[PDB]
């Protein structure tokens, strides 16, 4: 039911308000352009909770424990709901989520696996025009703790040349001095970046907000798409420093085997889910601006098989390979070997489900902050020819889309 | 044409060496071959003829009723108004293409060689052998590699040095190896095919001139609105046992210099494609997977698209050709470098030849080659050049591919 319709560049600033004017109450925000989408309080959840051994449904009725053996067939139940079905749903995924699916062991962290939100509210923000549905920037040294990422990289890079795998995505968490004003870092962060999707989530007293820079899945209908991103240099000077570092990326050897190895792993994910002979590259390696980087980039599209749902799809694409590594399984586990803070949502998903499509958006260039933690965090793609001083420069390149725009 | 049929009661091990020895019988006749599996299509004498000229100036129709001169106002035009004549619709062309046909096409300078630019031919008999029957219409050298190494090498040199200057990404730098003498055709065929897998296989003889070769790649092929290129690009040897093999295969595909050869081909082909397509139509079907091609194997991808409306198979190959994998990055530069720095001229080595009938355009890259006419005999490889070569590779290189051909020179 429509409440209002009220008649772009004061978007921005109403999300913002709307986030004060209702601040400490659940909100989801998520920029799909043309649109932005601002859900507010839930009428319907599913929560899984950071082990993976407790499925959690809510809505108006109460608190239900479902079965929780396989996550994705919870997800499945909760979208068949009947007071979910029809409605646009919130999501989001955290990082564990890919070994709680692999049977692979893991370390929980703090924050939920997964949760689905149907908000009780929801803004949309199309065609200069707002439709209502009812029932001071802080410093932050990114150069500190170089040298133990440094060692971090060159453990990686021993144990590629030893072929116990092929790339790992190692990643550098950077706690921030005090608490930030989320919606003025959205406002801010955003008019600095050109991210595929945009998002802030506040819920249960953790929020997170960032700059996605692609995707880890979109289908809509039956036709699949994955966009995986790799090999980076910085776009920070002028403009003919920006286009020299494109000429550069573009016929780096490394960056485009880095580029070349995870596009290949991401066709041979989609083939894991789609009619043979469906899957095809429908842009190869072109270069994306990603605000402080500029990178690679590749869409790979297939038609899901017959026995095959968004949800399978999603499994198996799930973390996006260019945020864990090849092979994926064998990625996952050194990450959690050399990592030593819980990635939580970082290179996890941020989800939009409606009646056209399955949306799932890769959580980088991104901020977090719980009762415990305020933290950006950057990594980057270690490959056999990877340099551990090169690496920690292309992290800082990364943290440079986010930590200047940090609001106290 | 009055048409007969035979199943021969042939043994596999048999179709090769009557195809060949069919081929002898053509002695000295002007005659075509090439192989698209399952078929062997053998064309012999000329019923009609579109010839270009070798500087591109003379476009030249013949037939029964004479020669007629055409304009050489557009080639792909001359190339049309034949596929249109009465005298060939409804019958297989049989084509070459000459390397120089690219600048030509581009308003480049080029100096010509001897051979014709182009020449499309209906011949006067046919046969055509699939799996022990056929159709009928009608009415050991010694070759060292490694000799003159030393100045192909400063070649590649002067490529990468050129490249390092910024005046071009990627060119392929070739060598023509002279042979002492002419070859024996079909006993070339013979035990040169059963040595290698190729794509397509050709041999014609038209007007004193000779080629015959294993094409590794197809330039193009176009089945009604759909066109279909498979640029290869990245080398190693299989010339060892079947764990040699499978080692350099691996070690191919992860090789960071192989890698950035091959994939800038794949996307200049991309590119090209989108300039005839219809807009989100060109895709790439299948990413950089090793194929097997005789002395060597290569990465290849599989890029296809569909036609726009304004634009037809001859407006295809004209973009595609030559193969980016055979000239360079840019193209215009790329042809320029190879013009100031190969001596001798490539007349078909890196061309095309077609096979055009009813259905389909279908066009192989002339690499693993011979060719002889009444000046030369020899053959030709290169390899291309990019920023990271070192010219002692690339000789190797040039030597694992004429491999593929070297060793079956038959006299
Ligand atoms: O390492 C990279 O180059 C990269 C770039 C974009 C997203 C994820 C990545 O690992
Ligand atoms: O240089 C190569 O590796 C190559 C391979 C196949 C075809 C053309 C080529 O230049
Ligand atoms: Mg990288
Ligand atoms: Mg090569």
């Amino acid at each position: 039911k429509i409440s209002e319709f009220l008649h772009e560049e004061q978007w921005l600033p109403t999300i913002s308000g709307v986030l004060r004017q209702f601040a400490e109450e659940e909100c989801y925000v998520y920029e799909r352009p043309p649109c932005w989408y601002l859900g507010k309080g839930c009428q319907a959840r599913l929560h899984i909770n950071a082990d993976g051994t407790q499925a959690t449904f809510i809505d108006d009725a109460g608190e239900q424990k479902w079965a929780v053996d396989s996550i994705a067939d919870c997800a499945r139940r909760f979208m068949a709901h009947p007071q979910v079905k029809g409605r646009r749903v919130y999501g989001q995924v955290g990082f564990n989520f890919a070994a709680h699916a692999r049977g692979i062991a893991f370390n929980a962290g703090e924050w939920p696996l997964l949760t689905l939100t149907v908000p009780r509210e929801e803004l949309i923000f199309e065609k200069g025009n707002v439709t209502v549905y009812a029932d001071a920037p802080l410093a932050v040294d990114t150069a500190l703790n170089g040298e133990a990422y440094k060692q971090q990289v060159a453990r990686a890079v021993a144990e590629i040349r030893r072929g116990e795998y092929v790339k790992v995505i190692v990643s550098r968490a950077i706690p921030l001095p005090s608490r930030i004003d989320m919606p003025a870092t959205l406002l801010y962060g955003r008019q600095a970046n050109t991210p595929v999707r945009s998002f802030m989530f506040r819920q249960e007293g953790r929020e997170a907000l960032g700059f996605s820079p692609e995707l880890v899945m979109s289908v809509t209908g039956n036709k699949v798409v994955t966009e995986p991103l790799a090999g980076t240099r910085d776009r920070m000077g002028n403009p003919e420093h920006n286009k020299a570092k494109e000429a550069e990326l573009l016929h780096d050897s490394k960056e485009v085997l880095e580029h070349i190895l995870s596009v290949k792993e991401a066709i041979a994910e989609l083939e894991a889910v789609c009619l043979p002979g469906s899957v095809v590259v429908e842009d190869l390696m072109s270069v994306r601006q990603r605000g402080s980087v500029q990178h690679l980039g590749s869409g790979v599209s297939g038609q899901l098989a017959e026995n095959k749902d968004a949800w399978d799809a999603f499994t198996v694409l799930f973390p996006s390979i260019t945020a864990s590594g090849i092979p994926k399984n064998a990625a996952l586990n050194a990450i959690m070997q050399i990592e030593k803070t819980p990635r939580e949502l970082y290179s996890g998903a941020i989800l939009l489900l409606d009646d056209t499509r399955f949306d799932a958006a890769l959580v980088l260039r991104s901020v977090f902050q719980d009762s415990q933690r305020c933290w950006i965090q950057a990594g980057a793609g270690i490959i056999a020819q990877s340099t551990p001083e090169r690496e920690l420069t292309e992290t800082r390149e990364k943290l440079a889309s986010i930590a200047p725009y940090l609001m106290v």
